[PDB]
């Protein structure tokens, strides 16, 4: 027994063809089954034929005959159908409202999540459907990982470098940081974990969650996890207040946090508030300042990633009493300067998926472009707070959608929070970039921030662009442009100061070629989010939807504190780069 995801109408039926098995009310369960291929229906039992060696599972072909279900062929003389009168048979048959349409719920139940349209619906539908879609999507994602063949150690060529043998009759996953494996040592009668791992073409380069002497026979699978069902909505109901509520502001604050005093007061006068923090605008500074602004307030800092939580801790450690902080870790090496797993501590830093059930004066959820509606609902489920603050930048990168191919995902559709910020705008905006040369701030202010992002720094006059399509080659799941690395090699011979530069591209394979040929440190745009470097060399590599994503581009070029070279493929973004152009040698 449970609740109709469309009606909430109390019900005893769950669709058994739905990977999540949502409770559906007599009306909704029927409208679902007759309007899709979903025809298996589960109650306190499964509406299948209890006839010895029959295969009938279609509820539209089955009859209650006794207290046992039968198809046409096996039914007793006395039986009534399970599925008739616009209703499917179970408990609570007289309490059942239905819906005008069930069309949206069917799409969510039946979509393969390869089309942007699927994520658009999942974010424009009613809230209980946002939860259903988010479970359905996450479970589809976890199951899709199993589809991938096991990788086994055939040889150990060196340290840091391996030979892999791959399971026949199953695709192999892309070998980039988005795909995190778990290794396993072959044992007596079973297997035991041996840390997590990531791989990259050689043979294959492996960067593991610990060191070992891993030998032949050790194998790797993308560890999938159980997706629990969602209860809480993605956003609580907004409330606006006429005074600050439940928070006591400090009388004496430092001039370091003085620029956020207005914003901190906003945070005290609504239930939840959205803060858009462009690159190098002081999001963590803002997040920690709030503590000092509300000294007695219990604050739970959360983000999706251990990295994002650890950065909050690093900042905390520079301003908040250490004895008043705890880092929450479930039984990967993360921040270890606070007492560990102390939930009643005044400042609690903790990934979403590891959050305890607890209350707080404020909840700060950071790096919000990267949250899914799944993570959103989890926080509202785990954390009951007087105020919720959502800090991120919907102009930056979202969580990868491993299943998505047909369409690009716009920021309004990354999650409920980014939807709000891109539709009703953000409650709060950090409009001064302290990181980047002016030429890079002018460029992204125009590109994605409506000319509201202002440069602290002056022009560096070390921001350059080059239009060079060169030559694109493809390997199994990535792109290479050797002539764009050539141009950069030739640029470095003539500008050797630029050998302190970080190399950034949209493709881990470009990065690997570049690392060999140039010896610069490499980052994918996606791995670079949240890091800064004085000098950045950027090869677009291709003009794909991927390599022209305006959010990826925004992140690529705002990594530079001083200078950047952008070797561009796309004539559109080359022309939006407010940078000194350079000719081709
Ligand atoms: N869609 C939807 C949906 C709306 C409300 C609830 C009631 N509920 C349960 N847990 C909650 C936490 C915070 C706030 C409300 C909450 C459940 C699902
Ligand atoms: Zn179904
Ligand atoms: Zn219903
Ligand atoms: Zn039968």
């Amino acid at each position: 027994v449970g609740a109709c995801v469309l009606c909430n109408s109390q019900t005893s039926l769950r669709c058994g063809a739905c990977i999540r098995r949502p409770f559906l009310c007599c009306k909704c369960c029927y409208d679902h089954v007759i309007s899709t291929s979903h025809k298996l229906v589960l109650s306190v039992n499964p509406y299948v034929c209890n006839a010895p060696g029959c295969d009938v599972t279609d509820v539209t072909q089955l009859y209650l005959g006794g207290m046992s279900y039968y198809c046409k062929s096996h039914k007793p003389p006395i039986s009534f159908p399970l599925c008739a009168n616009g209703q499917v048979f179970g408990l609570y048959k007289n309490t059942c409202v239905g819906s005008d349409n069930v069309t949206d719920f069917n799409a969510i139940a039946t979509c393969d999540w390869t089309n942007a349209g699927d994520y658009i619906l999942a974010n424009t539908c009613t809230e209980r459907l946002k939860l259903f879609a988010a479970e359905t999507l996450k479970a589809t994602e976890e199951t899709f990982k199993l589809s991938y063949g096991i990788a086994t150690v055939r040889e150990v060529l060196s340290d840091r470098e391996l030979h892999l043998s791959w399971e026949v009759g199953k695709p192999r996953p892309p070998l980039n940081r988005n795909y995190v494996f778990t290794g396993y040592r072959v044992t007596k009668n079973s297997k035991v974990q041996i840390g997590e791992y990531t791989f990259e073409k050689g043979a294959v380069v492996y960067r593991g969650t610990t060191t070992y002497k891993l030998n032949v026979g050790d194998y790797f699978v993308l560890t999938s996890h159980t997706v629990m069902p969602l209860s809480a909505p993605t956003l609580v109901p907004q409330e606006h207040y006429v005074r600050i509520t439940g928070l006591y502001p400090t009388l004496n604050i430092s001039d370091e946090f003085s620029s956020n005093v207005a914003n901190y007061q906003k945070v005290g006068m609504q239930k939840y508030s959205t803060l858009q923090g462009p690159p190098g605008t002081g999001k963590s500074h803002f997040a920690i300042g709030l503590a000092l602004y509300y000294p007695s307030a219990r604050i739970v800092y959360t983000a999706c990633s251990h990295a994002a939580v650890d950065a909050l801790c690093e900042k905390a450690l520079k301003y908040l009493p250490i004895d008043k902080c705890s880092r929450i870790i479930p039984a990967v090496e993360c921040f270890d300067k606070f007492k560990v797993n102390s939930t009643l501590e005044q400042y609690v830093f903790c990934t979403v998926n590891a959050l305890p059930e607890t209350t707080a004066d404020i909840v700060v959820f950071d790096e919000i472009s990267m949250a899914t509606n799944y993570d959103l609902s989890v926080v509202n489920a785990r954390l009951r707070a007087k105020h919720y603050v959502y800090i991120g930048d919907p102009a930056q990168l979202p969580a990868p959608r491993t299943l998505l191919t047909k369409g690009t995902l716009e920021p309004e559709y990354f999650n409920s929070v980014c939807r709000l910020m891109k539709t009703i705008g953000p409650d709060m905006f950090l409009g001064t970039c302290r990181r980047c040369p002016a030429e890079i701030v002018d460029t992204v202010s125009a590109l994605v921030y409506d000319n509201k992002l202002k440069a602290h720094k002056d022009k560096s006059a070390q921001c350059f662009k080059m239009f060079y399509k060169g030559v694109i080659t493809h390997d199994v799941s990535s792109a290479i442009n050797r002539p764009q690395i050539g141009v950069v090699r030739e640029f470095l011979t003539r500008n050797p100061a630029w050998r302190k530069a970080v190399f950034i591209s949209p493709y881990n394979s470009q990065n690997a070629v570049a690392s060999k040929i140039l010896g610069l440190p490499t980052q994918t745009v996606d791995s670079s989010q949240g890091s800064e470097y004085d000098y950045v060399i950027f090869t677009q590599t291709t003009e794909t939807a991927h390599s022209c994503n305006v959010n990826r581009f925004n992140v690529a070029i705002t990594r530079a504190k001083v200078g950047i070279l952008c070797i561009m493929s796309d004539r559109d973004l080359y022309d939006k780069l407010q940078f000194t152009s350079l000719e081709i040698p």
